[PDB]
């Protein structure tokens, strides 16, 4: 019965993907951002200049106050509010209703986005990183406990405004081609994985593989960019510069600030390299790779000028909290969060990115010795 959930995600480029939900009795309809990088379910519950609507606890006969406060600080943005429970449904999801924890947002800073069309957030990661602590049961844990929905979901994020699918409870085989390749979830907090090798246009960056996972690597649909530890980021930017030195860009382009433009239809894709991330596999000494095209890490942005060119922002940036495989990496793959078997699956998406001579791919098997050493402690 998964066809009912195909295409249930919408979004604006650089502003996240959201699904429609209802909370309360009688149902109140809200758009909720889907975030595999956190674990709290929270919604606007007070007026805000950027909110079109919000949760009104006073109007719900099933609302229960938990009489405890809550705040969540993300990398970018933060909010505080009040904890409670209520009944929740997903119209274009399974046909069930769950009593879930809800953080009613009363104040926020740089969290809601002007004109975004979503009003809350659905954190799909594990209780270990929930606020105020791991005793606040996350929504997906409540769903699995209270219904017969299987303990897995899958995300098909389609690039550029944008759309996609969240398949809740299973895998829809019409959304990908080829084989699924699985990597272990290293620890159930973030969706943490282990990167064992990095190549750019087929050349090994030849770093200690611990650098790739210093201090962690996560799969995070709530972050736009590919974010890399300082040492890795500097190595990657240096290589992407050399491959594209045919042209020249402001150095503020490489920092993600200034955009670059070319005359419509003449973007020189062939001078930007492909990036291959190798992930730990399911059997001894085995890995697989996913390959990212420049059409994924050069994010298109509307030209703020009168000329209608093609303009892009560089969507790889530096991190001090580990690798973040963001939406720019997830787009063009079908990603299976197989919580029951503690693994994450990748396959070429049906809505894949089109280059002229190159193809995004998921390929294996590869042999990689000492993969266990690549994890940071
Ligand atoms: C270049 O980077 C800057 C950057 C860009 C972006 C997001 C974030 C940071 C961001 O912060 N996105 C966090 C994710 O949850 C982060 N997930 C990992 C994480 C990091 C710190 C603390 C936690 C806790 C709460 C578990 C979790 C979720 C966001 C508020 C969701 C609202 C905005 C969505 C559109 C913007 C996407 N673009």
């Amino acid at each position: 019965s998964f066809v009912e959930m195909v295409d249930n995600l919408r979004g604006k480029s650089g502003q996240g993907y959201y699904v429609e939900m209802t909370v309360g009795s009688p149902p109140q309809t809200l758009n909720i951002l889907v975030d595999t990088g956190s674990s709290n379910f929270a919604v606007g519950a007070a007026p805000h200049p950027f909110l079109h609507r919000y949760y009104q606890r006073q109007l719900s006969s099933t609302y229960r106050d938990l009489r405890k406060g809550v705040y969540v600080p993300y990398t970018q943005g933060k909010w505080e509010g009040e904890l409670g429970t209520d009944l929740v449904s997903i119209p274009h999801g399974p046909n069930v209703t769950v009593r879930a924890n809800i953080a009613a947002i009363t104040e926020s800073d740089k969290f809601f986005i002007n004109g975004s069309n979503w009003e809350g957030i659905l954190g799909l990661a594990y209780a270990e990183i929930a606020r105020p602590d791991d005793s606040l049961e996350p929504f997906f844990d409540s769903l699995v406990k209270q219904t017969h929905v299987p303990n897995l979901f899958s995300l098909q994020l389609c690039g550029a405004s944008v759309g996609g699918s969240m398949i809740i409870g299973g895998i829809d085989h019409s959304l990908y081609t080829g084989s699924l390749w699985y990597t272990p979830i290293r620890r159930e907090w973030y969706y943490e994985v282990i990167i064992v090798r990095v190549e750019i246009n087929g050349q090994d960056l030849k770093m200690d593989c611990k650098e790739y996972n210093y201090d962690k690597s996560i799969v995070d649909s709530g972050t736009t960019n590919l974010r890399l530890p300082k040492k890795v980021f500097e190595a990657a930017v240096k290589s992407i510069k050399a491959a594209s030195s045919t042209e020249k860009f402001p150095d503020g382009f490489w920092l993600g600030e200034q955009l670059v433009c070319w005359q419509a239809g003449t973007t020189p894709w062939n001078i930007f390299p492909v990036i291959s991330l190798y992930l730990m596999g399911e059997v001894t000494n085995q890995s697989f790779r996913i390959t990212i095209l420049p059409q994924q890490y050069l994010r298109p942005v509307e030209d703020v000028a009168t000329s209608q060119d093609d303009c892009y922002k560089f969507a790889i940036s530096q991190s001090s909290t580990g690798t973040v495989m963001g939406a720019v990496i997830m787009e063009g793959f079908y990603v299976v969060f197989d919580r029951a078997r503690k693994r994450i699956g990748f396959a070429v998406s049906a809505c894949h990115v089109h280059d002229e001579f190159r193809t995004a791919a998921v390929e294996g098997p590869f042999v990689t010795l000492d993969m266990e050493d690549c994890g940071y402690n």
